[PDB]
């Protein structure tokens, strides 16, 4: 399983969408999971280039300004 | 509803942790979300730009891709 659209749906509603496809929600799922995905696999070979101190979250902020481009 | 950290889990499980920490789950959340709501009134400032009213596939698209990422 993935990122729900019914929680993202609330999202792009709480920025002021009105009427949004699943199709929409989905698109932006598979962005901000694959990105999410993204940041934490990073973070993870970050603790892993620790080796050892459990995901965390500046494991999360090198992560982001890692992939980020 | 800020990207629950369980959701969140599986995902950075698919990353490859194994023990996480809330600062860490939270802050991704926090990144992502910030995102999400950003190519939100992006994709909706461009299907309002349109002159439509649902968001598609497309409207992430556009939204998402004009910011970088």
């Amino acid at each position: 399983m993935e990122l729900p659209i019914a929680p993202i749906g609330r999202i792009i509603k709480d920025a002021g969408a009105e009427r949004v496809s699943d199709d929409a929600r989905i698109t932006l799922a598979k962005i901000l999971e694959e990105m999410g995905r993204d940041i934490a696999s990073e973070a993870i070979k970050l603790a892993r280039h620790a080796g050892r101190k459990t995901i965390k979250a500046e494991d999360i902020e090198l992560a982001v300004r890692r992939f980020k481009k």
